[PDB]
């Protein structure tokens, strides 16, 4: 007899059906930051990697697997074919297209849709009771584009949308007011990117409104230029990627956050991108962050903020950009 | 009056000193796997990260801390200037320098010397009183340098070693077993690499030893060849070289459970590379992973494991190959 | 409309079906302490409470309900009824009766059993494929009951057995050599209690085997009488019983990290209390505590521990008189 | 030689000096709720535990011990001698007499004066420079007692105060609302119990106002009652005590929560009791909860909420109550 069978007496054949299993789906940066941030919040009991690069993708497999001792996810899997992702609770997208100098913004999302027109439907065979979480940029149009694709109930069709970018923003006021990010609350939402709404209305610590203590705050006769804050939100991912070429460890992190509401079903309010037609006079399927209750079945409620007529113009306009975008696609 | 003056009252205008400070010296792929598993353990108040490649430097900054809302270390920093790694309890040293095409063994060892007689003075005139961990190959020799050059004493100043080759180990074992590495134990000992020594006699799980079950373990008469999961423990990493081009993940994961035993004062045995002349019948001053216990004054005890004529022969090459290399070496 | 209405938006009526769902039964000492453990370590996305005492059940469920904020466990219900134990996948069984001045042992062990009648039919009408964990005392046979009445196989019915006795020989050892516990090891099998027997062959730290360095270990030719240390084993739950009323914690503990391993699938080995029929030369159907790998679907291997003859004799001799108490009862 | 000397070469004597280390005086139920949480949060090194009934005492610190193996906290220590306590840096002073019966207010907060007289000096005797965090009832007068006796400044003498209240608060408005208490913000603050101000101006999700959407919302006019809320946030401890016998679970976690923000510096704002005299219009030396900003100092900044003439004019009430005790008081 082999020394396993000497040592182990085996009671079980198991038919192995994975729990809490995640994906994630590209192994850039993006991903790879996603995984080990997964890993140690112990957030799966499964975890599959896929890639169409297969060296790459085999080796970020082993070098995790090789840390095992020092984890709690017992199963960890890659393949280009995606039966590895068999059975996810959740299913997070993270590859797409490069945007190259000079590429316009239409030619790079459609290149994006080539992409998911491979992907999702693969996903979708594999574990059609998922729910999706698009990482990949642009990601309103993405999440509207997996949406269209995988034929998914809204709820289960989430982008990671402004959720970084109001952790950010969290992140700067606190530093100038010298308090954890976690006792200051602001929200960014609408499109993620340059045109992403700051809702002054709504900053405040211990309850206290930002607003109403100093009535200027966010606009141009505000000496403390609190404006600023929302640029350097908008730019600091610019500077990073002009920094060390990219962005990865807080990506990984509000993402992992996200999974966290999901896995757990904490209904938490997060701001992500989601279907947001027929609000804000928003009148076509258009997907943008607005706080959502996150939990077991995805997205299972709003938060309607209410905003002033300059806030919904800009959503409204970004929502009229969205559309001009998508309306344009091949599926 | 300011915003933050009519919202907060100060009590105290405090000398802030870190309590539980960890420095990361290179933020390389091994560096920054090694931040990331610390912060996100919870191990240190404040993080310092230090290399010559500025931009890149403030970019890994910024990027982790734009995750602070997601994190429990409340302070990071970076700089080039050491001033910014005062008073850290554990100095964790990844950088080194890469290998030329032509460039000699002993020519790349004693850059790495060059390069050593300036990190570490800087390191011990901020923390005169830290625990150096040396993660920077070749280990064994390097850490040898660190120890020379900084005149700490033997408990302080620890290599990485064979801790990621014995979880390599465990991970290999717990596959042939269908048991989690946690619950199979196996020792990789002595020298870092193609020589390191795997202890057939300690292999067990649950107290039952696998040699006394299967005395041909680890020979060459053995029909299942155990010795094979060695040689992957030695060639995995090449693998995963070949594969990705890098290996980081598992080297952090592994560094970041010693800054947990040191941190927290565990007393947890590791095996890693320490100054071993007096012991195992060596007689250089040389460094070799052994089983050491890790607490707050670093290596405070040694386990002294019972070996075959044969293992100490091995030990013995190892040690005269690296005091053969180290002789030469200028300082 | 209402605030609720005027301030969310719904997308979703959910019929929420819990995916790692643990219930507690028995919300005396031990019992709170497993659901305090379980809460600490987010094992599960909801947690039951069920007992007889409803005021008490109701106080002990509000309370922990009141630290919501500080959890990651959205739903904390309690009930006399088990239809509050719906579709758990662990159910921890805490309950028992407490022996009468001048009753007989056959009695009481009576009275668990007519106590189980009632319980176990309900958890396995509720929750048809938990696991069962039973921690109630006299284990051993408590959990040969719950075997019994449930019908449910030998990999699904576990008995905490010697894993906390193992936990404090552990802590007993650490305490002789300056080492953690973690990494020092040595298991405690067999009959729960006085007649547990201590493997003193698979004593080790680092794979170094205590009994070949020290021969005499264990036996009454000890100069370090390292028999106490088994004896303070058995007699320490007696001592803080005497000291305190009862003992709460540190099986409140042991057992949180058997549910971690069953609700994470991580197979790692725990000693505990398992039907060992046909092995280890038992021939009744009785339950003793071995190594056993814990997963999702349960004990799903057991590990075969080399036992000296009087080490076998032991065994038998504890079956033999679990056996006979088991054949006077009555189901 | 003996077997420890055989298997462990020793290389330090070391002279132990606690990093990290955590008292708690008193081991009733709330005592040891508090300390079961701060051994799961890995939030000291060291756990010291002094009571005045020594059989007690004893039996809880070996309860503890014997969890070892699945804790991260290598040292519990316990005595009534204060010598065990020396070198903490954060002291949680859970002891106190229990009202009886128709005992004056007054008479109680006396005979807890003269407990606190041995407590106190001996704590500041082994331990200058530890940070106080007064939990005994009443708390907002034994915290400003433990401030008179200790001669601290009043950064570092801080009463647990309104952080459970709000805790109970946001579980509740979470209950309302379908959403995780971590995304409902609320604030209970003043004096604790029946006196305390809900501060419905702040209470909001996502940055939306209640109150603006709501403006009745906490009156009489209020067809929603949310007043009830408040109501049940000061009679939910009365219920639990009625059904159980006493609270623990939720004050334990609460205790935690402030812990970890002062061990890790976190610079999270928590309502607790501090020194608030020279603010709302208080002239005397009073302790009340407010929005603190607590770090490694104690309180090092209070937020400035701005509230109506009627909570103003309810917190000056309390001050006046609370002074007209405190006057009385014989130290």
């Amino acid at each position: 007899a082999t020394l396993k069978d000497q040592l182990i007496y085996n009671l079980l054949k198991e038919e192995q059906t994975p729990q809490n299993k995640i994906t994630v789906v590209g192994v850039g940066a993006v991903g790879m930051a996603c995984a080990i941030s997964i890993l140690m919040k112990d957030l799966a009991d499964e975890l599959a990697l896929v890639d169409v690069i297969e060296d790459k993708l085999k080796g970020e497999m082993m070098d995790l697997q090789h840390g095992s001792l020092f984890l709690r996810t017992p199963k960890i899997v890659s393949g280009k074919d995606y039966n590895v992702t068999a059975n996810s609770k959740l299913v997070i997208i993270t590859a797409g297209a490069r945007q190259q100098e000079g590429e316009s913004r239409l030619n790079l999302v459609q290149r994006n849709v080539n992409i998911f027109k491979f992907i999702i439907p693969n996903v979708v065979k594999y574990s059609p009771n998922c729910k999706l979480l698009i990482v990949s940029n642009p990601v309103d149009i993405l999440t509207y584009v997996a949406w269209k694709i995988s034929g998914f109930p809204k709820n289960r069709v989430i982008g990671s949308g402004c959720n970084l970018d109001s952790a950010r923003f969290r992140y700067l006021m606190g530093e100038r007011l010298g308090v954890h990010p976690l006792s200051c609350h602001g929200w960014v939402l609408g499109e993620h990117g340059d045109s992403s709404v700051p809702v002054w209305s709504g900053m405040n610590v211990a309850g206290v409104s930002l607003k109403t203590l100093h009535p200027d705050l966010g606009t141009d006769k505000d000496k403390e230029q609190w404006k600023e804050v929302h640029k350097q939100v908008v730019e600091s991912a610019y500077e990073v990627i002009k920094l060390k070429g990219y962005t990865s460890w807080a990506i990984g992190l509000s993402v992992a956050d996200l999974a966290e509401s999901i896995m757990k079903n904490l209904r938490r309010v997060h701001p992500v991108s989601t279907m947001i037609k027929g609000l804000y006079g928003i009148k076509d399927d258009v997907f943008l962050s607005v706080p959502c209750i996150l939990g077991q079945n995805g997205i299972s409620d709003l938060v309607k903020v209410t905003l002033t007529s300059e806030e919904e113009a800009r959503l409204k306009k970004s929502a009229d950009t969205l559309w001009g975008i998508q309306k344009e696609l091949q599926f």
